[PDB]
């Protein structure tokens, strides 16, 4: 097993309410854990776990290895697009290519005069909120990790858009890695080896899609 939380209750603050009560999933090498709930449910804060940025008050955890982590919220640093998604990491071209054409960010690129040394976030171009999501995706893709932490990277795509990224990132070019994406959408459920709905902190539902259905 690669991630393991069992009977985890959590607390962002001493004696407040919990923000994870009960939580119990496996993920084994190389699954799709499909994360979903209603805001505040607690997925953001049960990635935040996984991280080690909150501790289990109750319950056990097992994770081991690098994170890479997609936050909600898209963001840019100061630098060329391809300084955005490589953001640190040795650079090979054919892993780059294969990130942002499976993020379709290769059509974008391709109208720039500049290409992939076009400047961000420093007040020339404006992009997109999709654009920002797309780049932000493809920069937790190309680092080399263990474990994807996914957390809503589709931020302002259509919804037909968000399934070929879906399809081409996370099932494709992602099929060999461990994979936890915080998602609502009945595809990506359906895609998942497992399913987590969270509830007010509570597992509404953990099994698969199949399951759910034969219910
Ligand atoms: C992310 N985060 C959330 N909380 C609170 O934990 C509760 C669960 O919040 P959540 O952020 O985990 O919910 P979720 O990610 O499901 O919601 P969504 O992104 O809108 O879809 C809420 O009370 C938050 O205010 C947090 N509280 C502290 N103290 N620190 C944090 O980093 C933090
Ligand atoms: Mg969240």
């Amino acid at each position: 097993t690669e991630v393991v939380m069992e009977n985890v209750t959590a607390f962002w603050e001493e004696g407040g309410t919990p923000v994870l009560k009960d939580i119990n999933f496996k993920i084994e090498r190389g699954q799709l854990l499909a994360v979903a709930g209603s805001t505040g449910a607690g997925k953001t804060s049960l990635l935040m776990m996984i991280m080690g940025e909150l501790e289990p008050s109750e319950g056990k955890i097992k994770h081991s290895g690098r994170i890479s982590f997609c936050s909600q919220f898209s963001w840019i640093m100061p630098g060329t697009i391809k300084e955005n998604i490589i953001f640190g990491v040795s650079y090979d071209e054919y892993r780059y290519r294969s990130v942002i054409k499976a993020c379709q960010l290769e059509e974008d690129i391709s109208k720039f005069a500049e290409k992939d040394n076009i400047v961000l976030g420093e007040g020339g171009i404006t992009l997109s909120g999709g654009q920002r999501a797309r780049i932000s995706l493809a920069r937790a893709v190309y680092k080399d990790a263990d474990l994807y932490l996914l957390d809503s990277p589709f931020g302002y795509l259509d919804v037909l858009t968000e399934k070929e990224i879906f399809e081409s990132c996370v099932c494709k070019l992602m099929a060999n890695k461990t994979r936890i994406l915080v998602t609502s959408k009945m595809e990506h459920l359906k895609k998942a080896d497992k399913i987590l709905i969270l509830h007010e902190g509570s597992s509404y539902f953990y099994g698969t899609f199949s399951e759910l259905q034969n219910l």
